């Protein structure tokens, strides 16, 4: 494949996506063993090792639906991807979002432009794979972890002059990344299952951050959550 | 309020949304006690009875988005209904999805412009309230009803010369009816939850029609779903 | 026809098109001879009678463009329909619409996407069928009923956040209602007759009333326009 | 006014707008009496004589929405002009639109963007005066000028290599020019009355051209029917 | 070609391109020699005669997008022209933007609908020949003219309700015209060379007029330019 | 700022953008003198340090409109950086685009939803600052090193299944890379410069792939011209 520089076989079944490659560094080393990095290419690491004996990749997609779009469709069509599983944060765009609320998404809105390429006056409603979502809820569940389930925001511009995240907000829209439309569409299209389960950074309207402390604890939550629900 | 001749009261918290109002009438009378009709405006009847001693109400919306975000708007604004439940068909378009299946829709795509008027440039994804729909999904898997969760399309055009539903299909959309999008949208923006239950009535790239005896039996199933779900 | 139970014959070349079934039955009821109906599903009435000897039908069609799409559809497709008459209401967007104004639509806008659909970057402007028009209008005129001839705008949601009446009314538009673009385009898109002849219910920017006495009189100032215009 | 170098009261109440400047001089010498010239701007000429006593001013336009959108503003706002009425020609799309039909527009489609930039998400349709096409149709019908009074297509593109005409046609529309969109929309805006008159200078799918002869004719008629509507 | 008169070999490899004709004939008139009109049709005049002994010709536009296209299409389609140069004038929208400033277009925006038409989801962005231009900037810089490089916005409406040029010139968008993006597009579709130079006759947000003995002056300074970048 | 961990000072007036930071890393160490890393959040490299005595810094982008517009955001409104020049490749579409040939982009058309966001119905045309790609192209000249200037596409789907690049090319597009448009813009509407460099990955059209030798000599005549282009 043109950006990642792996052998077949390299790549698990079941591919972790957060954001940073860095964090997918993180995660693997972390949490996971006999672990290999099997691409380098961009610096956008990619690692295989294994959890209870299972095998499991975890693969940086950089930022944006052009960049999540070129490993996922990679990871696809060329390395046969079954189960692939955002694992990133977002801002929360609402009061009842708490700081350590971990998201499972259902769908994703966007003013990404992609689907409108494909189907001009359709909206396409991306879908995250219902069993994913479903064993990730129950494993935070078992566990006490706070969780909460609903739709979250793509966007292009992590800037926005023009952003309608108030809008978006009164819909019950949970919080915004950059991520999770491109991983639905893509996934769907090429009958594989996917799934993001988001942390919350801060509240983008309040200005709030959440702290180093709240971060670190989250993003736990969210790795285990990830795994557990596919053990 | 303008197109239901309802008393302040005699509607229940939980209503169910068949788009024919004779199929409301049909639901009252077969699985509710002590039913009134309080609607007849228009014929869209409306009635409200009790399933295992809790108040439950049964509203027609008619076909098509517009007509439904009538019905859907006066609920909540005039009758401060909590719950709204879609029950009705949709055309199938993948051979996966089979004659039996009740479908619970995450989210829907749609040819409607009702969100495009509201949000632009931005792709809405209408989400459905994942508690009744998991509470659906207990209720289904609990009897054994073949069930499955994804997402439909909501249509415009019942005759439609541009249709897309080939491409639809191809990313993972289940099948076609024509109001989802306005009860998800319209019940989110108000805060209240909502989740549409669908049987299938035929694949529509096929042509092949669902049996008399078919559609009696998964209608008995949805509605079942939809009553147990919420008990 | 999937929506009409009606038997070849049953339905005249001349339809009238109410989006009330209820007014329908009414319509067919008070004015017509020898009246069967021909069709009760989803209560959307349809029936048959003669007026002065010739047979005219009255056919609910719902409200709304993806209602009425599919009423026109399968009068035209299923039962060769020639002629089709819109006889409804409207909220006036002007001051110098008058409630006791019979409106005849040369055109309407719409914010429904169903054009968009089919023809993309073009703007289709429907158009009543002129020779209609002009009969419809001679008909009033001969009686002295006070008649507008102008243009409609046919909208999607009746509660409209985003409504641009205000504008829509700067332009000259008369009013807003739920179906003129739908029967206007489907009919000239088969080569068959139409014109929609709409009654004011209020003015939606002063929200002030049209009174009972008011409604029933313009009313049937509106059915005797649709009929004398036709014999 | 920017672009016509005309004094107060040179021009008249009613305007007579070709495209063609040389057209227009055309029409002043040959049907009215006491001409007098009242712009030479960009050789864009406007006139001004009477016809039966009663003055009448003839303006050549240019082709294109964004050339007619700047003389219709400047007559309208700068010359207080109260009827406006194009007397130009259109490329038939309709085999049963005959070479010496004279054509009144009741509205026009187009792919000019003036609209979407005013409405987004709405379809306008534009209307013409109906007290004018009615006056118009009446004069042509009493001296039995065949007529026929339906829609056209304002284009953009004279060439288009995306042009839909097949489909425009299909849909009832009978021609194809570059100025009425614009012509009706803005006269509406201003509570001015509007009118365009078309004759059929060749049949754009069958390529065939309309002889000289037959283009003299039907000319004549256009401006008889445009001037017999006014007096 | 149907609005250009001339014979074969009439108009020069290079045709310059004012917006209005009796300044083509002025240019041609004052600036070479041994001129002949080639065309009168619509009175849309062009000319051709030589500068330094090399032939040149002239030809009137119009205004706006649909205009140009018609006049462009033509010289390419039918007379094989080769170097297409507008010379016209625009509205400065920024103070920067000097009145005695040529502007040399890179490329330009638009809000007409043309590109759209051709590429839907896709934002064209036109594009100058850069040898063309880069010859002109010499052309300029050599003499000490005052010349700007940047880009302009082509507009379909010259009174616009809805304008956006406080926000284009924001975006470092030099003026307003109407011309350029239908000059640029239709003359890279078909492997020609094209560039526009433009003068400044006013500041369209400060209303101030730039006076006659500017506008002769740069207006010379334009010609030259053109003239110049091509000997 | 949120995505680059640099002290005030640490990043230079003029800032290279590879879209690999690993590419980064190396034009650094090569290019430069007494080089520091400023940033390493998310592996996204940058450093700064001299060439011929003069401070430059060499930032990573990531790949995309949404990655691309975090950095230039941040170096913009954080760091003050008044140039910006992305040094990257892109696919060729055009036989006429030449392996060797160094490509600076005048403008870029896009299919990102970033501009319509912005300005709705206009299509923004992003600008490259004359200056800087007037430096560039008099550096390449001078030496030699094969150039050309035009245009480029701004894509959003590496993996486009309705790719309109054919179209592209015959319009004169030059080839398609992930980055400029959101460039081009965002310097714009900040009033700094910005010019892109781009090398020939490939033909895309042809799947003919540019040799190892041949893209190390592109790459060097890049970062020569980016460099000499500002000395
Ligand atoms: N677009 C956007 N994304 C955010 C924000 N806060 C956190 N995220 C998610 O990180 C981007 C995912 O790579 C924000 O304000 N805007
Ligand atoms: N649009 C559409 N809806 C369908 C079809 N088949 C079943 N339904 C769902 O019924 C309409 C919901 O009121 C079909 O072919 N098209
Ligand atoms: N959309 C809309 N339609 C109206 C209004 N008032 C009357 N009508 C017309 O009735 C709907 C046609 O079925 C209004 O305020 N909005
Ligand atoms: N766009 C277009 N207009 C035409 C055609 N034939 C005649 N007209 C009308 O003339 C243009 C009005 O100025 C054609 O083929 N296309
Ligand atoms: N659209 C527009 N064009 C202008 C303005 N001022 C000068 N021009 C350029 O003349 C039109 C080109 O034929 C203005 O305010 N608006
Ligand atoms: N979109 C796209 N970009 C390309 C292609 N080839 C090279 N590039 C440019 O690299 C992406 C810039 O980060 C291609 O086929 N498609």
């Amino acid at each position: 494949s043109v950006h990642i520089g792996a052998e077949k076989g390299q790549i698990a079944d079941t591919v972790l996506l957060p954001g940073d490659p860095l964090r997918a560094k993180f995660i693997a080393e972390t949490y996971l063993e006999n672990v290999e990095c099997y691409n380098e290419v961009r610096g956008m690491y990619g690692f295989t090792g294994t959890y209870k004996g299972k095998k499991i990749s975890v693969q940086g997609t950089g930022m944006g639906v052009p960049s999540i779009s070129i490993y996922v469709n990679e990871l696809i069509q060329s390395y046969d991807v079954q189960n692939l599983i955002r694992v990133g944060s977002c801002g929360a765009i609402r009061k009842d979002v708490k700081v350590r609320d971990v998201i499972l998404a259902m769908t994703s809105s966007t003013d990404s432009q992609m689907n409108r390429v494909a189907f001009g006056s359709v909206d396409f409603a991306p879908c995250a794979d219902f069993e994913l979502l479903k064993n990730a809820y129950d494993a935070a569940k078992d566990k006490g972890v706070p969780v909460t389930v609903g739709s979250v925001f793509t966007a292009d511009q992590f800037y926005n002059d023009d952003s309608q995240i108030e809008k978006l907000a009164k819909y019950g829209v949970l919080g915004v990344e950059m991520e999770t439309t491109a991983l639905y569409t893509l996934a769907a299209k090429h009958g594989r299952k996917a799934l993001s389960i988001l942390t919350v950074s801060d509240h983008v309207l309040t200005g709030e951050e959440t702290t180093a402390e709240e971060r670190q604890t989250t993003f736990h939550d969210m790795i285990d959550v990830a795994l557990h629900s596919v053990s």
